[PDB]
Formats: C-alpha cells, sequence, structure tokens
C-alpha cells in the first residue's frame, strides 16, 4: 500500500498480515455476500495494483468467479486503451505489464495518475457481477412467511435486492408479497410510509 | 479518518482493519443491543462521511434497520437543505452521496472547520436509536415482577427496555406500579423521592 | 483519551477498540466482582468525560446497577456545582458530560493550570462502582466462617474476598473467631500477634 | 526485513510474530494449495535471505516438499554463480548459507542494489511452484463435468486444478471439450469468443 | 510505565490493555506455578509502583495470598525505613510506603526513576513482590522434593519432570543429584549407579530410558 | 531487546508480550519438534540476555530438559572463560569492563552491563553469544525427544512415497539438529516403490523420485 510518513510523504508500506488474512477469511465466510465488496474496497485502501492483484490470488476457490473477474478486467483494460490512445495502459493498471516502481510512480507523481484506484473500480464492477450471480434467490420470490417475523421478512427483502441492483416498485412489492395479517395492517399505514411505521405495526 | 499526525496536523489515514471487523462483529453479537450506540461512535471517531459508509456497508444482514437508516439519513439532510438555502455543504454532500473524500476533508481541515463527519454520524446514531427501540421487542409497560423473581432482576430488565425505549418521575412510579406484591409494598414503605439504592437494598 | 504527543506535547487520541473490547469482557465476565475496580482505573487512562461515558455505555447488562451509578454521578456533580460556585469554569453536569463539548473537555485536561475533568469524572464513577461491589455482595465478613474440613487457605481466601468487597486488626481478631475450633486452636497456641504465613502453616 | 524508516532511511527490523505464525497456520491449513505461493510472497515483504530461510524452517511437516524445495534452490544457486560469477554475493550468500546479515543488509541497502532478498525469494517460489503441481491430486485433462454437477461447480474445479499446473486460450477450448453433452452443446452454441459470465448463464438449468 | 520516547527521554505511559489482561490470565492458569515471577517480572518491565500495584490488585481470587504479599511488603518497607533512614535541589528521600504506593504520589514515583542520580522506586519494590510471591510458590507447591519418587513404570523422563517442576517450585547443588538417583526406581536406579559420577543429565537420561 | 529507535540508535525496549505468550505456546503444542528452535530464534531477535533467561523460564514443564540446557549453558561458558579470561586492572576509561561466561548468562550481569556490551562500537554481542549456548543445547533437546533413529524408517506396505519421505527427512532434521541419506532413502523403500527407483538411476533428484513411485 501507500501511506504517507510522519513527513508527509508517500512511501509504500508493505500489505499488512492482518489484512491478508481479513481478506481471506471474509471470502471464506461471506463468499461473496453483498457486504465483501466494502470489505474489498476498505482492506484495499490506497493500494497498488500489485498488492490488488496479491489480494485477489489468495483467495481460496471461487475460481470460476475469479475468471469472470479477470475477463472483466480484461474488457475494462481494453476500453481504458481505446477512450485514452508516459501514459499508463490498461495492462499497467492491471499489474501485467507494470512494475512496482512504474505503479508507484504514478500513484506518487504531481499531477497524479492512481493506477491502483483505477484498477480498484475493475475489480469492484466485476465483483458486483459476482454478487449478482451469487444471489440464490429472486426479488420476486421473497414472500413473508406465514410465521415469520415481519422484520425478517424485510431481512430477506433488501438483501436480496442488494444483491440483483449490485425504486417505488419495490415499495409495491414488498406489500404485495407479504403476509395477509401485516398486508392488512401496511394497507391501514397507507401508502408513503416510513419503513420504521410498517415494521412497528407488523410486530 | 482524520487523525492527529505527531506534527498536530490533521491528516486522512485509511480505516484500521482491526476498526472494520470489530464493527462487524458488534452487530453480530450484539445485534441493535442498545451497546452498539456509544460502539459505534467510538469504532468511527474521526471518521470521514466516506468511511462512515463504508462501515454501514460493512454490515452483514439486518438490512431492514439499515433502509430504515437510510431514510433516516434522507430525512435529516433534507431538515439540513432547507434550513440552508442557496461553498457550503449541503445534506447530500454530509452523507456522502454527492461529496468526494477530496471535498469532505476540505470541509473536516478548514478553519473554522465544517464537521460533515461528525454531522453525519448524528444522523446515523439517530436511525441507530430508532432502530434500536424496534429490537426492543416488550414495551417499559409489560415489564411486571413476578412474585418468584428479585427485584434486582426486575430493575435490570425495567431499565434495560427504558434504556431501549428512551433511546424522569413518572417512569420511577411505573417502577412501583410493575413491582411484585411481595416487594411493591416494600417499595411503598421507602415512601416517595428514594434512591435506587436504598430502593434495591430494602427489598433484598 | 489525552495521551503523551511523542513530540513532548498532550495530543486527543481515540478510545482504542482494544481497550474498549477490554473493558466489556471484563463485565461480561468478572461481572463487579472487586478486581472490576482498579481494571476500569488502569483502562480509563487518562480519558476524557466522553471517553468514560462511552466505557459505561457498553455495558452489557447490569443496568440496574447502571441507574444506580448515574444517581452517584448526579449526587457528586450537585456537589460540585455546591462548594465550587461561580475558558468557561467547569460544572457538574461539564465534569458528567452531559452538557460539555470535547473540545471544553480537552481545554480543561490540556490547560495550565490544568483542570482534570477526567480524573474527576472517574473518582465519581469509582464511587458509585464501589456501592455496586458491595451491593452485589451480599455476603458480609461476619458471616465468613471455617467449614469442617475446608482447609484453611480456602477460608481466608473468601475471608478477604469478602473484606475486599466491604472497602485492620479487627479482620485478624474475626478470621481466628470465625475458625473452626480444630485450627483455632493451633493458632493460639502460636501466641497473638502472628503472620498470615505462620497461621496458614500451621493448619496445614 | 528490510523495511522504511518514518525518517525516510531504510532499517533493519526483526520478523513479526504475527508474520511468522500466519506462515505456520497457511501451511497448517491450506497445505501446499494454489494460494499459498501468493501469500507466502505477501509475507515476505522485504525479508532478508535470512528471514526466508526463518520461515521455510518454521514449517512443521511436509519436509519431502521442505527437501525438494532445497534441491530447487541449489540448482538456481548453481546457475547464478555461472551467470553473475563473483569476481559480489554468490548462490550460496543468496541461499544464505555463507553469508552474514550484515553482508545481506549490505547488498540490500546499496547504492547499487543487489536484492538478495527478492532473488532468494525468486527461487523459493520455483520450487514452490513445483509442490503445487505435485501436491496435485487430478490433472487438467481428467477434470470433466458430471451428468448431475452444475456447470459453476465444474468450472470451480476446471480453473482450481488449472492454477496448480500452470505455475492460455487451450484452457478454454479444453472446458467446453469436458463437460457434460447437455452444457456442452449450449456452449458450441452461444458461439466461440464468448465469456464465462455467458457460458454460465446459459447452463443455470 | 516510564518508557523511552522515541527523542530518547524517559516518558509514562499508559499500563497496556494487552499487558494488563496478559497478567490476569497468568493467573488464572497457571496460578502461582514457578513460571509465574518470570511473566509478572517480564510484564511489569519498567512499571512505576502505582502500576505494581494495579497489576496485583487484578489478580481474580487467591486473595489469601494477597495479604501474605502485603504482610511481606510491610516486612521489607520497614527494613528499608531502617537501613536507609529519613534525613531532615534534589528528590526527597523515599520511605518504604513511598516505594510501595501507598504515600507516595505518580509525580514522586516518576521523579525518582527519572533523576540523574536514579532511585528505582519500582524496581525495589518489584524485588519486594518477587520475594512474597515466591512465598506463595512454596506455599501452593503440593509435593515436596524429598517426597518425589520414580513410580515403578513412570519413565525417567517423566520423573526428572516432577523432580525439578517440585524444586523450581521450593528453591525458588550436589545433593539434588544423589536425591534425583536416590529417588527413581530400584532398576534404573543401578543404572545410574552404573554410570558413575561426574554424569550429566543427558547422559543419565539416555542410559535409563 | 535491543532495537533501532526512529532516530536511528540501538535503544532498549522491554520484552513484548505478545512476543512471551507466543513462545510459550509454542513449547506447549509443538514440544521440542525441530521447528521449535528456528522459532525460538526469530521470537528472541535480538533478544538480552536478560530477555533470554526470561523466555526458558516461563517454559511451562520439560523442567528436565530446561536442566540440560541449563548445564550444557554451564560447560561453553566455562569454554568462553577459557579463551576469553578476565584481565586484572582498573577498566580503561570510556570502554566496557571484559565479559565472563556468567555475565553473558545474565547470572552476574545487570541490564545496564548487557546493554552497554551490545550498544558499544565496538559491539560486543553477549545476547547473539548467550543465544548460540542456548540453541546448541535445545539441538540435544531436540535429539533426545527424536522418538526414532534414522536407520529405522521404513516404507510400509502400500504408504506412498511422500508419506514416507516426510517421517524420512522429518527424523534426519531432528538427528542433525550427505549422499549416504540417498542410499538410505532408496534402501528403505518397500519392494514395488523400491524397485522404480533403482530403476531411475544414481544422482536423481528428489522430484523425479517421487514423480517416478507416484
Ligand atoms: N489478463 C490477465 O491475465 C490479468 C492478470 C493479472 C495478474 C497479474 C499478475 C499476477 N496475478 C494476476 C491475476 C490477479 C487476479 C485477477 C482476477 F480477476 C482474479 C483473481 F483471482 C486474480 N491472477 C492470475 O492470473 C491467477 N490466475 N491464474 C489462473 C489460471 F487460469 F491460469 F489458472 C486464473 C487466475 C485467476 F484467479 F485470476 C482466475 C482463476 C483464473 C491481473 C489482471 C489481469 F487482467
Ligand atoms: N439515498 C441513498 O441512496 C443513500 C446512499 C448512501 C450511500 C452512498 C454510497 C455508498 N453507500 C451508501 C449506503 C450507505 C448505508 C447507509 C445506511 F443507512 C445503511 C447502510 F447499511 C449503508 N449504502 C447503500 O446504499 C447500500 N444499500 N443498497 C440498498 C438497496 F436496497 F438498494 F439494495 C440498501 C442499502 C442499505 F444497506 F443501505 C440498506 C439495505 C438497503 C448513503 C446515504 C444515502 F441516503
Ligand atoms: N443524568 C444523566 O442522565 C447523565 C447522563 C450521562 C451521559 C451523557 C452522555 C452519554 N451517556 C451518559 C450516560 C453514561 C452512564 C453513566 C452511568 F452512571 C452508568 C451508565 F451505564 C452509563 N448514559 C446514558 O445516558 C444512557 N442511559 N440511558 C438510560 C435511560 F434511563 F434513559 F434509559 C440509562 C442509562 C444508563 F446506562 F446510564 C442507566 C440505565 C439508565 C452521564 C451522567 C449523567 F448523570
Ligand atoms: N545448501 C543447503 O543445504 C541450504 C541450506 C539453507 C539453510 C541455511 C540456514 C538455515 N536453514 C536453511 C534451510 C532453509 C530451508 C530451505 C528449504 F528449501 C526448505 C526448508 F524447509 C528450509 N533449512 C535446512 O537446511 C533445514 N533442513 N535440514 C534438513 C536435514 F535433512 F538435514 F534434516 C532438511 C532441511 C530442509 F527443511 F531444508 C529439508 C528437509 C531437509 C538454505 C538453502 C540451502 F540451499
Ligand atoms: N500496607 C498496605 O496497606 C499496602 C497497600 C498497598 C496498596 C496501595 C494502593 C492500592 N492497592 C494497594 C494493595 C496492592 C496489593 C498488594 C499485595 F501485596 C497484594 C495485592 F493483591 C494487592 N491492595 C489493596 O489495598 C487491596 N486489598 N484490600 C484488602 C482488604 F483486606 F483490605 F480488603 C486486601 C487487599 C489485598 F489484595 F492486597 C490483600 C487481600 C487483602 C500496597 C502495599 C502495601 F503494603
Ligand atoms: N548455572 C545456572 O544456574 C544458570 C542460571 C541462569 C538463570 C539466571 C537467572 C534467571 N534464570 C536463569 C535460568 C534460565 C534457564 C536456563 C535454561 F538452560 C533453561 C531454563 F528453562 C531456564 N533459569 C533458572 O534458574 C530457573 N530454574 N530453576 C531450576 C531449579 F532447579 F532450581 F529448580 C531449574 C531452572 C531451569 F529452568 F533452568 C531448569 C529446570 C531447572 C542462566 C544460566 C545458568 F547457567
Amino acid at each position: 500500500p501507500i501511506v504517507q510518513n510522519l513527513q508527509g510523504q508517500m512511501v509504500h508500506q508493505c500489505i499488512s498480515p492482518r489484512t491478508l488474512n481479513a481478506w481471506v477469511k471474509v471470502v471464506e465466510e461471506k463468499a461473496f455476500s453483498p457486504e465483501v465488496i466494502p470489505m474489498f474496497s476498505a482492506l484495499s485502501c490506497g493500494a497498488t495494483p500489485q498488492d490488488l492483484n496479491t489480494m485477489l490470488n489468495t483467495v481460496g476457490g471461487h475460481q470460476a468467479a475469479m475468471q469472470m473477474l479477470k475477463e472483466t478486467i480484461n474488457e475494462e483494460a481494453a476500453e481504458w486503451d481505446r477512450l485514452h490512445p508516459r501514459e499508463p495502459r490498461g495492462s499497467d493498471i492491471a499489474g501485467t505489464t507494470s512494475t512496482l516502481q512504474e505503479q508507484i510512480g504514478w500513484m506518487t507523481h504531481n499531477p497524479p495518475i492512481p493506477v491502483g484506484e483505477i484498477y480498484k473500480r475493475w475489480i469492484i464492477l466485476g465483483l458486483n457481477k459476482i454478487v449478482r450471480m451469487y444471489s440464490p434467490t429472486s426479488i420476486l420470490d421473497i414472500r413473508q412467511g406465514p410465521k415469520e417475523p415481519f422484520r425478517d421478512y424485510v431481512d430477506r427483502f433488501y438483501k436480496t435486492l442488494r444483491a440483483e441492483q449490485a425504486n417505488a416498485a419495490t415499495e409495491t412489492l414488498l406489500v404485495q408479497n407479504a403476509n395477509p395479517d401485516c398486508k392488512t395492517i401496511l394497507k391501514a399505514l397507507g401508502p408513503g410510509a416510513t419503513l420504521e411505521e410498517m415494521m412497528t405495526a407488523c410486530q
């Protein structure tokens, strides 16, 4: 990673072992749950492309999703080569034809060229694709059970939505696919009600 | 976040991995108990508005409450935009939706300082309080002492429940009104205007 | 807290997650055993009043003891308003943290002459916590007596443990008085005025 | 390791206990999976040859793999002596058998820097690549999708095995071949020059 | 504790939350096992007497041993008040109650330690605490070095493990060597005598295996 | 131990709690496997003779092994006295005194004396010299705790060649604490894998021998 010294000078700090193990464990547990994308963005704060490639390589398993991310990176890197015809190229930003010297030289410059933050965008885009492919249920099938507390139903509704679109139609659909015991109370509250009101009434 | 450099300067650091994992595991265990409101504000020390979003996004599950927090933030930002007509920040800039980290750091380091990180944290704590209310099913009214329960355990449930609902003398009269008659009479034995130390020591 | 800057100064730092989690685990384990008091002191080293309120809000359960601590604080604070009448001078609610900003709290702690509103607030909290240690220990030193075969070490351990919550030569008289008659005679064979080492070595 | 002081001056520091324990627990758990190479390279950032030997020694078990690594180290060291004769370090110096920590630090901090830490790590990673191919239970040519295996679960085993062999366009040509006849037909139907995204979307059933 | 500033000045710091829980968990486990002394001296590295009191007050249970430690402190402090009588631009002569932290402030404790003629009121107090802790290790010792005999099947290594384990809690010598050979089970004891004198523990554990 | 200050100065630091607990857990679990030796040297990186004794003392159990290390230290110490006799006469001004074996072992030396020796220029690394003696004794302890010998490591009926070479070099790792190890490795292979190794030929890499039997 690249952090600033006590002398206010951007230097290349080594990737911390706590961040390495944290990222591997996140994938081992959450396994592409929507919160893995923010956890990757935060654990890769100011990371050179070499560091991003190291974090992705330590991912144990899920190799199918990794090739899909690799293809997404390849597509985005080529698009960078078109919109921007020394200048960094898509291969330099992805860490394939760039040295750590070149990556640091691009990041610690005035004006800077954040080859690490650009690469993190490409990674987050492909990772967002992986969360949609991994979403087991569609929002059209999230329907409140007979004895399911309304909080638990909304817990599944907005998680499924956070993975699919990784909209007032969600408001109509949430009531439309709700238990009748609660659906009557939801119509009682009337249109345009705070989610706090809906869940307070169906308690 | 924006911390204190050795030279007294306000420099921007990365969010700690330990602080990330701590916040995630706190929701996994305490699960919107009242004890999460101080834990969030303590792990969000000097946080930029962007750093606050990152923390709330790493929350695993409970995605119902998180939408409730979104709507709370959207309501508080509209009151900010109303009470500040038309570079001073607006509510979208405070919540980090239409602001960059450069802009957020700018407002936080200016003299005079506009603490957009602390103003956003204020709204978040509001929505988090409304969440703790909801995760408290039993109202303060239904907390009554069973005759086979000590008075210490009854006041425990009374003030733990009120802790969520509050986010007063009538609350103390409800503490006496909802006691088992074995100790309730001993509460009227002490009379009004007494310390909880005496109110618990006597019935013990 | 307010730690010493490595430039020889005094700068405000954020409350460590390790410090918070250590305090939460102490209450979840020892649960107001007397050893909880010195652990709170060490974990609140140079803490601002705001940092102290955060350590108390994170306490899981025991809310009956917490409201008691609030009343103790509201007592010690009204006391400061009395015998201290009148950067602005700190009042009782300023030291407690209910009407003082973190900047004002830092101002008093880093002033010269320094107004230690952090250590003052810590004294008020420690007193009420001592009331909790005494209340959570209904067993008195008078009822502590040695059983038939209970080793002398097992009886002395319970003796000074109960005495530690209640907080002296009267403890030495009560220690021998409440021993079982088999060892009590051996202690008299040692003679009056004996060390605890000798009193336990004899009754081995 | 040779870190950078907060005053900018590169300085030597002791190996972190967490860095050591992490490396041991990596081999205790992943045990020479393909992801063991990048974890070693990350935890050995800026390490000295002495520090590299300490990491490889704390490995409990897998001694056959470790001796195989040792022989790979000697082979690469014999080449370094021929291609780069010391009129200057030699192979044993970079390996850490005839050099001191002061000599290593001197090479790693010099106007003309001889990075014996990264050179030794290069040889170690090569031998560690051999261990991953050896511990690889199956070849990429023996991975075939079952009639009841979802196309995703088969692609997972495919690229997991491929990361072991390859320490490549022919990998995509083999993926379609070793599939169940149902999804295999749909893949040829999607047309060559497709994305794994589309190849999996078309076989969700 | 009194640590070194990055500049190089002796400055005071808070007791580490990690060092605190380290000491409490050592008592909860080893429970005055012989290795409790070294852990205390290490965790109290450069600690003020106030910090030394904090460590000794956070121990869970064992309150009887604590009063015995307090008595051992009072004895060593009174002897300090004897060997160094208080005489009435430097620091005042510390009395034993100051070294223990009963009648001294943190500023005074730091003043003695951070002074050109250093008065280490932390290391002297730590010597008193170590002396009283060694007493507690003897009391918690269940068996004596004279009652440690090799069981008929018990291997020699297992016997020598218990021998020096108990001796480490007692002493806190060639007669211990003879006591080791002589308390062994008879077959091995004859082998030890068959080795003769001038035997390293490596040799007498190698032959009797 | 002795660390390197931000201002570029060899200063003294307190032994780390995490470093201590890690060393205790290593002995509690691995318990004198040959990988405990490098873990000790790394955890005792630049440690004073005082810190070295603090680590060895906190070892719970194995007190018989610890006494064997103690006696091995005394042997190396008297040897240090033989080749480095302490000379009489008052210590030259500005120079450190001459250390003896008990000084290096920490029995008759203060922390400031150890610090002055290590941070001097020329530096006398009493910590590293003591560590050498400690490692030499720990090496004997690994040889004693070695269950079997390298000459008795013999491959089972269907035991794969890899599982046999693991036990082979593991045991040799304790004994050493050579081309004859090649003959000793081939000789003990079960008759199945034994023939395949002989068919390969001499001067064959371990990768070749293992890939062959497979
Ligand atoms: N265009 C490219 O080639 C390319 C190259 C790298 C690059 C460079 C240096 C070092 N590391 C890498 C990447 C980083 C990475 C990326 C990603 F999107 C997902 C990941 F997990 C890891 N990692 C590998 O290349 C390892 N790897 N190897 C294989 C193989 F098929 F060969 F077995 C497979 C991977 C796998 F993980 F990427 C996919 C399972 C399939 C960066 C971006 C690029 F665009
Ligand atoms: N007005 C807005 O939109 C809005 C946008 C952000 C913003 C910007 C950039 C990056 N992150 C965010 C937020 C941060 C956040 C806030 C919060 F209060 C609770 C949280 F947990 C997380 N996070 C998401 O927007 C993700 N998200 N997405 C969905 C959806 F339903 F769409 F799937 C759901 C979330 C969910 F987590 F917030 C709630 C489950 C429902 C800030 C404040 C705003 F006002
Ligand atoms: N006079 C006051 O109010 C008062 C306010 C604070 C203050 C200010 C800012 C932030 N935090 C606080 C306190 C800190 C605290 C103190 C204490 F002694 C024990 C504790 F545990 C926590 N904590 C709360 O205010 C939360 N709180 N809320 C309720 C309620 F009844 F409302 F539900 C209950 C608490 C509860 F925990 F303190 C008691 C269960 C009852 C300081 C001192 C004061 F004098
Ligand atoms: N030219 C050499 O010999 C040589 C020497 C070292 C060297 C120097 C100082 C300190 N450490 C070492 C190595 C480091 C190491 C390397 C490696 F590739 C795998 C590892 F795990 C460890 N470690 C040992 O030598 C210990 N060791 N000992 C034996 C024995 F057979 F003797 F028991 C066995 C080992 C074993 F681990 F290497 C193999 C099981 C067989 C460096 C590179 C060289 F080229
Ligand atoms: N001569 C003294 O007075 C004296 C005073 C302290 C002192 C000062 C400030 C703060 N703390 C202390 C001591 C520190 C301590 C010492 C020790 F050796 C063992 C320990 F564990 C703790 N500890 C207490 O004061 C608490 N304490 N209280 C009682 C009581 F019986 F009164 F309830 C009991 C203790 C108990 F733990 F020490 C013994 C069980 C009995 C230092 C040394 C002195 F010489
Ligand atoms: N020549 C010496 O005496 C001698 C003294 C120390 C010394 C000095 C100060 C502080 N610590 C020590 C040593 C350090 C140590 C060494 C070692 F090799 C193994 C270890 F684990 C620990 N440790 C003890 O003295 C504790 N100790 N005590 C006994 C007893 F027998 F008395 F019970 C036993 C030990 C035991 F652990 F060393 C052996 C079980 C037997 C240094 C080197 C020397 F040469």
